[PDB]
C-alpha cells in the first residue's frame, strides 16, 4: 500500500541524484522513513539524524550546496514547518535545490479543534518553486504499473522544479506524500529524463568602454570577461585574473559596470551599480536579476563584445589593486590588537587548490574579500541569499560532509575550512550535537574570530563615537561565553590560539571535527578601518 | 505635477515602451490617474484604450487582444471587487501563458484594516495563479526624490513587463501590478514627466530568451505525433502522421484525424504542446506500452498519466518513418474524414457538426477564427479543418464559457491593428455555441465611444442548449443583440458561406441536439 | 460511505439554520449533491441552480441577508473559486454567514502539470473565518459524532455564533439508514446566545452627533441624539439629521455606530482631531478615519442629556437640508437618480424590503430623506461593488418571502443604476426549475453612465473634454430588449407614474426602467448645497 509507494519514492529520489536525507525524530512518523532506513542500511542514501529541526535544515543546505546534489528533508513533528522556514527561505534566495518532504492524513479532520499535521505558516506559498502531492496510495494491484509510473514521474517532477531542471532556477520544493518493488527505468535512469537545458541570453557590450566587473553570489563563468578589472565577491566564481580589490572601486570612475550574479557586499559597490551617469548590465545564469536603486540598464546571461580596454585603463586599476592590497597589508602589520581581519588574512594565506572555504556572514565574509584571498582553486560556501548570521555550523558540517563524499566517489579527503564570527557560533552551536550513529565530516576545521560581539557593527553609522555609551548593549552585544567549555560538552575537539598559529595548525590534520577559537578585539576596528583609508 | 498624476504617467509611458498597444480600462474613482493618462496616450496614438464595463469580461477581451496579435496587455480597473472580478480572466491567462497585466488601482496599504471604504487585501489576492505580484508603493511628495522615483517605477515596470511576457522564463502569463494612489487623484490646474530611455527603449532593456532541450528521438520507430494547445513548429517532425488541436500551428502536411488515431498503434508518440481535447488522445497516452516525448516551449510540460520518457524543447531525428506506416495512418485519415464527411451528408438535418463544416469550408488563409471552449472546438476538429494559413484562438486554458465573446472581439481587433501596421482588413469568424453566447451576451457591448472590430462575424450555433443538470433555455439571441445594439441576422447554414463573403455582426443558425447522438454513433459505424 | 456522510453533514446543516443552498454546473458533480437533492425533494432545503458562477455568489449573499440564515453554494469547477472571490471578499467584510462547500480529492495529484481540482486563488486565506475539511470516510456511531460536530463547527464560525464575527467559511468534503442526530432537531453541539460587552462611558451634555453605518446596533438610550443614519444601519431612535446639514454644525463629540461609508462631511468631521470620537460596534473590528477614533466599545453608559439648544440647532439645519432638497428637485426639470431614488422612498411602506445598489442610488436615498423606520435595507457595503446587485436582490427577495411564508407576501424593491444592472444583467436568467421571487420589482434608474463621477472632482468642467469616456461611460444599451431576452418583465416609465406603479403588483420578477440626466447632476447638488 503505502509501503511499496514509498520504496517508489525514494528509489526515484535515488535515481534524481539525492545522496543525503536529514531526518528529526518527531511524534508522527516520518514520510518514507522505514524506505530511507532501508536505502540507508545498504548504502543507496546517507541519513543524518538530528534533533534541532533548525539545524537539521541548515545541514540540509550545507549538504546540497557542498557538492550541488539535490538533498531532502524529512519533516516529522508540528514545529517543523516553523524550524525549517529560515532554511527554506535561504534556499529560495541562494537557489538551493531542497526538497521539504510533507505526510499528510486525509482521513484525519483538518482545520478544527487540534494542533495539525503540518502547522502551516505563510512561507511556503511565496518561498517553494512548486509544492507537489501524490496522493493517497490505494489497493488495487491490477493497476500496480499505473500507479508505478505515476508515483515515479511525479518524483521527477519534484526533482526538476528542486534542480532547476528546466527553469535554470534552482530552490526549495515542498513534496507531501499523504498517510492512511515495482522497478524503475533499465540501466538506473530517471523515469521522467530532462536533459541539460541552457538559457541563453545574449547581451551587445562594448568593452573599449571603461569597464569593470562586479560579479556576486551566483556568478556564472565567463570567458570573454576574464581580462576585465573585476571585483568578485568571495562566493564568485572568477573568470579571469585581473581581480580589483574592492576598497579600489571607490578611487576609480569606471563609465560602464558588467554585473554577474547577486552583489550582496560593499557600500562602493552598491553606489557604484545606482549611479545613473553609469551604464550597468546584469548578467545572470538565472530568470532573476537584480538592480541597485532601479539602475540595471539591461539583463542577459552571457555578453557579446565588441572592442578591447584601453590599456591605461587596465594599468590605472591594475595600479589601484596593488595599491589597495598594499594600504591593508600594510596597517594590519602596523595594527597592535588582533582583529576579525587579521584572522581573515591569516585564514586566507592557509588555503590552497581543492579546499572549501565556508564563510560566516557579518565581517568575516567581507573580511576575506578586503584581505584579498585568491579564490581559484578553492570552493567558497556563504549563506548570502539571505545573509543570516544562523545555521552556519551546520552549513559548514554539511557542506564538509557533501564535499568529503563527492572526493570519495573518485589521497585524504580535502579540506574544509569555516570562518565564522563569535555572534555566528553561539547562533547554531546546537549544530555542534552529532549523536555517534550520524555521519561527521573527516576533514571539517571551524575558525570561530571571537571579539565577544558583532564587530561589523563598530564600522557602520552606529559605531560613531557619538554612541559609545549606547551602543555597546544594542549593538556590540556580548556574551562572555566559554567557547572552550561548549565545544567539551559536546566532545568536539577545540582549542583557543593565536593567529600565528593558525597557518601551522591548520596544516596538521586534526580530529575530524575542531573548532579554532582566535581571540580578537573591535575595540579598535574603526580606527583600523579608519586607518586604512587613509592610507589610500 | 502632484504624486499620482507624475506616477501614473511614468508607469503608462513605460508600459508603452514595453510594446503594450492595447489598455483595457473599467471605471472608477481610485484609477482616476491612470484613466487620466491612459486617454492621453489613446489621443496621441501610442495605444488604443478600450473601455468597458465590466470587469470579468473586459479581462477576456484583454486575453483577446493578447493572442491575437502576441503583445502583452493591460487590464486597469478601480480597488476592491473589481480586482476580484479579473480571477476568471487571470486563471485563463495562467494556463494559456497569455500576458495579461492586470493593473489595479488601491487606496494606499496604510488604509488596510481601518475599515476604510471598499478597501481589501488585494496584494497576494491571486496567490499562485499570476506571474509576480508587485505592488509599485506609494508616490512620495519629493521634488528631489523623482528623478530616483523615476528609475524605481520604471524598472518595476519593466519586471512586471519581463513577468508578463516571460521575457526571461519562456512562461508568459498574469501579473498582477498593484499601485496604491493618493489624493489628490486628478491632474492639478502645471502645464513634463520624467523621461525614461532616449529613443524610446526600455528602461531595463531584456532581449527575447532562448530556452532549449534537446531530445534524442528515432523516428524510424512508428511514430505519431499529437499537438496540442500551445505546442511549437518542428520542421524535423513535419512528415510524421500529426494529430493537431486547432489551436496548435501545423508543421508539416500530412495530417491524422483524431478518430483514426485509436484504430492505429502507434510505437511511440511526440506529444507537442499541452494536449487537452480528445478523449481517445487521453486514452492512448494513459498506456505505459507507447513511449512518449514532451516536446514543449516552456518550462511546463503536462502529465501523461505517467510513461513519459523524456521532456525537451526540440527532437534530433535519427532515422525516419517506415514508408509503410505512413501509407497506413494517411489511409486510416482518409478513411475517417471521408467516413464524417459521408455521414454529414447523409444526416438529414443541420446540427452543431454541420455548422462547423460550413464555417471551416468558408475559411481562406489569412482569417482568423475563435471557438468556443466547448463543442465548437470539437466539432471544428471532427470537420477536419485545415488549420494550415489560419490563425486558430480559444481559450484552453481552462476551456471556461466566462469571456467567449469578448475574447473573440478582442482577438479582431488585435488582428486587425497588426494588419493596420502595414489592403482591407483580415476576417474574424467567432463559432460559439448559445448557452456560451446567452452567458458572456453582455461581452458584446462596446460602448459608442470605443473601437468596434472592422471585420467581425461571430457565428452562434443555436441548438438551445449543451442535480445541477435540471437546468439543462429559449432566450432570444437576437434580442440579446438589440439590447447591446449590435447587427444580427438569423440565417441557415447553406447561406453561411456566402454569407461570411459579404462591421461586426451576429450570425445565427438554428441547430439540433435531437440527432447528433445519432449523427455520432454513424460515424463511428462508418470507421 | 461517503453517502452516508453526505446525508449527515446536509442533515446537521438544516439543524443549523441552512434553508438555501446555490448550485452551479461544473466539471465534477458538487459536493452534497445527492444529498442535497433529497433535501430539496423533500423541501426540507431549497436549491438555487445558475450557470454564471458569479452571480450564484451573490444569489448566496441575498439569500443570507434577505433574513439573516447561513447559507451554502457548492463549488463544481476550477473557475468556481475565480468567480466566488468577490461574493467572499463581500461576505467577509460585510458579516455576511457564507459557506463555501468543496469536495477535493485525495487519491489524486495535486499541484503538478494538470489541471486542478481547485484552482486555489490567494483570497481563502485573508477571507475567510475557518477552512474545515471533513477527511474521507463499524465505527459509524463515532463518526457520526466527528461530523456533525465538525459541521457544527462550521455553522459556528460562519454565523459568528462564538466570535460575533459572521462571515464566510470554506467547508471540504473529500470524497473517492443514517445515523440520526440529536433528538427533538436540537443540532449537535449547542452554542447559546454569546454576548460580547464592551461599555464607555460617554457624557451626552457634550453636544453630540450620532454617525451610523453598516452593520450598526441599536442604542435605546441614545434615542433621541441627532442621528445621520446610513440606509442599511437600523435606527435607534426619532431624531434623524440630514447627512447635507452636518457641515453646518459644529459637535464637540461624535458616537459612530459600525462601518460607515457615506458622505464626504461624514470623513472629514470622523478624522478631526478636536472631536472625539467613540466607536461602537457589534464585532470584535472597529474603524477608523486619519486615526482619530479616541475608544471603542459595544455600547455607552450615558451620563447627562444633551442641551435643548443642540438639540434645537440640530433640527433646524435638518429641517434647512429637507427643504433645500425637496425645492430644488422641484426646480430641476430633467429626471436625475436622486428624483428617482425620492419617488422610490415615498412608495415603501412598512414591511418592505428595500435593496440599494452602490454609486448614486444607496447616497440619493439617503439624501431624499427615507425613513427606514419598518423597513428592512440591504446594501453590499462590504466592497461598494457594482457587481452582483441583480442576484443579491433576488436572493434577499427570496429568502424574505420565505420567511414570511412560513408565517401564515411582502415587497422587494431593488434602486440600481444602469452600469449595477448591466454589470449583473445575467442574474436575470433562472430556469423554469429554479426558485423565483414572487413580489421583486427592480427599479432601474438609467442615465447611460456613471452618474456619480459627475458629482466628484473628476467631474469639474476643465475635464469636461476627456471624463465622458472614462468616466460616464456610455454604453446605449437597450435596457428593455435585454429584460425581454431573460423572458423578464419590464416597462419604462417617467417618474411621475413610478409611484403609482409600484403601488399595483405585477408579474414575480419586474424591471421598472427610469431615463435620467446626469449632464445636470452636478448643477443640482451644486444648488442644493446653495439652497442650505
Ligand atoms: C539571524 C540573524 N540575526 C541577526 C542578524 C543581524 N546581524 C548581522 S551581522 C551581526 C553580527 C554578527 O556577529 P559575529 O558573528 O560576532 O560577527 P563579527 O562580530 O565578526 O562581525 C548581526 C547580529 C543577522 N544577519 N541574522
Ligand atoms: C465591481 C465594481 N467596479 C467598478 C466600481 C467603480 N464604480 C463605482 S460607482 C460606478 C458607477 C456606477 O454606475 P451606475 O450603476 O449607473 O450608478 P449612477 O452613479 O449612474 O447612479 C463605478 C463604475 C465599483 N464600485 N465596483
Ligand atoms: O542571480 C541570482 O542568483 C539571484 C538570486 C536571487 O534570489 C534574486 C532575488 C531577487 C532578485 C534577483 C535575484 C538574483 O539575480
Ligand atoms: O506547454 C504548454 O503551453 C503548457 C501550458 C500550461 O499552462 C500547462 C499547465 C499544466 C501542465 C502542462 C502545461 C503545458 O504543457
Ligand atoms: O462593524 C463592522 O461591521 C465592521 C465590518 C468590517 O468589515 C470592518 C473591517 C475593517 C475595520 C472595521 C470593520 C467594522 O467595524
Ligand atoms: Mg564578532
Ligand atoms: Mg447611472
Amino acid at each position: 500500500p503505502s509501503t511499496t509507494q514509498a520504496r517508489v519514492v525514494v528509489d526515484e529520489l535515488i535515481r534524481g541524484g539525492v545522496r543525503d536525507v536529514v531526518l528529526c525524530p518527531g511524534s508522527r512518523n516520518a514520510p518514507l522513513a522505514f524506505a530511507l532506513q532501508d536505502a540507508d542500511r545498504s548504502g543507496r542514501i546517507r541519513l543524518h539524524v538530528r534533533i534541532d529541526e533548525r539545524t537539521a535544515g541548515y545541514l540540509a543546505i550545507g549538504l546540497a550546496i557542498g557538492a550541488g546534489a539535490p538533498v531532502c528533508v524529512a519533516m516529522t513533528s508540528g514545529t517543523a514547518v516553523a524550524n525549517l522556514g529560515p532554511a527554506v527561505v535561504e534556499a529560495n534566495y541562494a537557489r538551493v535545490p531542497l526538497i521539504v518532504l510533507s505526510a499528510n492524513r486525509p482521513y484525519e479532520l483538518l482545520g478544527t479543534g487540534a494542533n495539525q499535521t503540518m502547522e502551516q505558516l505563510g512561507y511556503f506559498g511565496t518561498q517553494v518553486r512548486a509544492s507537489i502531492s501524490l496522493g493517497l496510495a490505494e489497493d488495487a494491484p491490477e493497476r500496480t504499473s499505473a500507479l508505478n509510473a505515476t508515483w515515479r514521474s511525479a518524483t521527477c517532477r519534484v526533482l526538476a522544479a528542486a534542480t532547476g531542471a528546466r527553469t535554470a532556477n534552482a530552490g526549495p520544493v515542498h513534496f507531501d506524500i499523504p498517510l492512511r518493488t515495482p522497478p524503475g527505468r533499465p540501466a538506473g535512469k530517471p523515469w521522467t529524463y530532462t536533459p541539460p537545458v541552457t538559457f541563453d541570453q545574449p547581451l551587445d557590450i562594448d568593452l573599449s568602454v571603461d569597464t569593470v566587473v562586479i560579479s556576486g553570489h551566483g556568478a556564472g563563468v565567463h570567458p570573454n570577461l576574464a581580462a576585465l578589472p573585476t571585483v568578485a565577491e568571495p562566493t564568485a566564481p572568477r573568470s579571469g585574473d585581473n581581480p580589483l580589490h574592492p576598497l579600489a572601486l571607490p578611487l576609480l570612475r569606471p563609465q560602464q559596470v558588467i554585473m554577474l550574479g547577486r552583489p550582496t557586499l560593499h557600500r562602493p559597490v552598491s553606489v557604484l551599480l545606482a549611479d545613473a551617469e553609469v551604464p550597468v548590465f546584469a548578467l545572470t545564469t538565472g530568470p532573476r536579476w537584480p538592480d541597485v536603486s532601479g539602475n540595471s540598464q539591461a539583463t542577459g546571461t552571457r555578453a557579446v563584445t565588441t572592442g578591447a580596454p584601453r590599456p591605461a585603463w587596465l594599468d590605472r586599476c591594475a595600479a589601484m589593486n596593488r595599491h589597495a592590497i598594499a594600504a591593508v597589508r600594510e596597517q594590519l602589520a602596523a595594527h597592535p590588537l588582533t582583529t576579525g581581519l587579521h584572522v581573515a588574512a591569516a585564514v586566507s594565506h592557509a588555503l590552497r587548490p581543492g579546499d572549501q572555504l565556508v564563510l560566516g556572514a557579518s565581517n568575516p565574509v567581507r573580511d576575506v574579500a578586503l584581505a584579498g584571498l585568491d579564490t581559484r582553486g578553492i570552493r567558497v560556501r556563504s549563506n548570502r541569499g539571505v545573509a543570516g548570521i544562523d545555521g552556519t555550523v551546520s552549513t559548514a558540517i554539511g557542506a564538509a560532509l557533501a564535499y568529503e563524499g563527492a572526493h570519495e566517489r573518485t589521497d585524504s579527503p580535502p579540506r574544509t575550512i569555516a570562518l565564522i564570527g563569535d555572534l555566528t557560533f553561539v547562533h547554531d552551536s546546537s549544530g555542534l550535537l552529532i549523536g555517534p550513529t550520524e555521519p561527521i565530516p573527516r576533514s571539517l576545521t571551524i575558525v570561530v574570530s571571537n571579539d565577544n560581539g558583532g564587530g561589523i557593527f563598530e564600522l557602520l553609522e552606529q559605531g560613531d563615537p557619538r554612541f559609545s555609551d549606547v551602543s555597546s548593549r544594542i549593538f556590540g552585544t556580548p556574551h562572555d561565553v566559554d567557547v572552550g567549555a561548549l565545544c567539551r560538552a559536546y566532545h568536539v575537539e577545540s582549542r583557543q590560539i593565536e593567529v600565528d598559529e593558525l597557518g601551522p595548525t591548520l596544516d596538521q590534520p586534526g580530529a575530524g571535527m575542531r573548532v579554532l577559537e582566535v581571540k580578537a578585539d573591535r575595540s579598535s576596528l574603526r580606527q583600523l578601518h579608519a586607518a586604512i583609508k587613509a592610507a589610500l
